[PDB]
């Protein structure tokens, strides 16, 4: 009834789509197990990009490592470890890493959006 | 529903003292609370040295990510240690609690469905 695990030990999946390059995803608590919402951990490589998109669901994010550039419907904002991010449903968002070291963030969404 | 995005340093949120029949030595920051959340809430808990959230269970799940320190997890039967970089999934109704057996603060994110409050 309880899972306790090192996130690093969860296998990181390379993500590659027309909008996503240089990103890896770990599914910590996935759709199958989740009553309501899922927990993922993203790694963005230097120069990596999750380009602007809208989703039907909100995001709740916590920046774990590095300087995360957040793309908005207009412009961008770079934040760092210790910031949280709440993206309303339907809002344009994306992410980039302009730095020379990997950026990591925790990302939770309602399970309707889980892989 | 609203549009937009909130980007905020977690430590800018006021750390509220939690004092109940089961909890001492704990502060909570509500990061994404009921005022905002479509479905689930995000809190950041700080457990001071010797702090305790005694065993309990709840009718909803917890999804936890340990940000800092070494946290003792209280289970139905026994205890287990985790540290920074561990995650915890607590099924609904499973007994769980926490204790800080170290001399430094432990911090963890704790997310619950919004039906459970903030
Ligand atoms: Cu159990
Ligand atoms: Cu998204
Ligand atoms: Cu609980």
């Amino acid at each position: 009834g309880m899972i306790l695990k090192r996130a690093y030990d969860v296998t990181p999946q390379k993500i590659s789509t027309d909008k996503v390059r240089g990103v890896r995803k770990r599914v910590l608590i996935g759709l199958k197990d989740a009553p309501n919402f899922v927990m993922r951990l993203f790694t963005v490589e230097p120069g990596g990009l999750c380009d602007r998109a809208s989703a039907p669901w909100e995001h709740e994010i916590f920046v774990l490592k590095g300087k995360l550039t957040v793309l908005k419907e207009q412009g961008e904002e770079t934040v760092e470890e210790g910031f949280y991010i709440f993206v309303e449903p339907n809002e344009i968002h994306g992410f980039r890493n302009d730095t020379d070291s990997e950026v990591e963030f925790l990302d939770l969404i309602p399970k309707e959006g889980g892989e």
